[PDB]
């Protein structure tokens, strides 16, 4: 398989955790960490790793990478361990910024269960994701793509899409090598 | 930052690109011209492209696991094709009968249908030719949103892409935006 449980005992755990933690605000006390698995899917890693030179090649602005949550079903998990994030898998039902794959800035976005329902066991599963936001523009309704940057540059569109160009807290990604999933987070809710 | 180089008609590459079109057309041989051949560039998508052929290749006992294809398209969409390749988001959409993929053609007559590449105001149609890498395909059918299962007797879960019947397939229908490299863009035309 392509999971790997990691030991509470280590860095790696802990660091993921307390980022984790650090981000989910008001769910913070009702929501317990289950296990960790850290991701490994060696073809999507180094088709991301190109992508990511691309981007620091192309882009002058810094961060071109940032580190993001996504909130999925059970049966969506497997899927994105093998084939990465990409709309045939994922929620198809936020469509307010576009037609893509949403990830938060913060864990107590992708922990609502609307987005990591539980499964019979009360499980939650959120992943963790290295995802190449580049230059994101303002998300329009329905839009199939990024949106289009106009005429005051070479491109023809962003790289991806976000909420609000004031304290972005959603992004949408369009292509199935932008997004890497590090680790999964499975939590469940506790009084 | 140009992804697309028009190609002269006097070079090998524009007149070996055009006997392949001609050599699938069929019965549509005696009817369409060929406006302009470009070539389509794009480095990231080729290196992204060229590592998934390389673990095919390794995977794969049978061959061939790349095809050369045809995807027809709209007008619009040629610009997005160029710069992010095929998608279900940048392309138009595709058919859904073999699965919610990307659809492209062994035979030029299909990609060359008006209903596939409709004629812009011009009259000019698109059709892309690329490398596509099928590897081991399965029936493709409606509603799949990844290739077919493979079911008892294999270690993989699924395909690594769809088409329309295992004899004789002329319909590939592919699930991962790496899965297919751009390699020119024929322009053409009806003749009346
Ligand atoms: N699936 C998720 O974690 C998620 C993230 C941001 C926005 C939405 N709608 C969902
Ligand atoms: N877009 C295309 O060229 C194409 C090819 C085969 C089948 C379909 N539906 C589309
Ligand atoms: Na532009
Ligand atoms: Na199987």
């Amino acid at each position: 398989n392509n999971l790997e449980r990691l030991a509470e005992n280590t860095g790696e755990f802990q660091e993921v955790v307390r980022a984790f933690y650090d981000t989910l605000d008001a769910a913070r006390s009702s929501i317990r960490v289950v296990r960790v698995e850290r991701v490994s899917h060696p073809l999507l890693q180094q088709q991301y790793e190109l992508y990511r030179e691309r981007l620091l090649q192309r882009c002058e602005r810094r961060p071109v990478e940032q580190v993001l949550y996504h909130g999925t079903t059970a049966p969506a998990v497997p899927d994105i361990c093998a084939h990465g994030f990409n709309r045939s898998f994922c929620g198809r039902n936020a469509t307010v910024y576009g037609k893509g794959v949403y990830f938060a800035k913060r864990a107590s976005l992708s922990v609502q269960d609307r987005y990591s329902p539980p499964n019979a066991d009360g499980h939650k599963a959120v992943f963790v994701a290295r995802v190449l936001t580049g230059d994101y523009g303002q998300g329009r309704r329905g839009l199939r793509a990024p949106p289009l940057r106009g005429p005051g540059h070479v491109l023809l569109r962003y790289d991806s899409a976000m909420d609000c160009i004031c304290q972005p807290s959603i992004f949408v990604i369009f292509h199935d090598t932008q997004a890497l999933p590090t680790h999964l987070i499975t939590c469940e809710h506790v009084p």
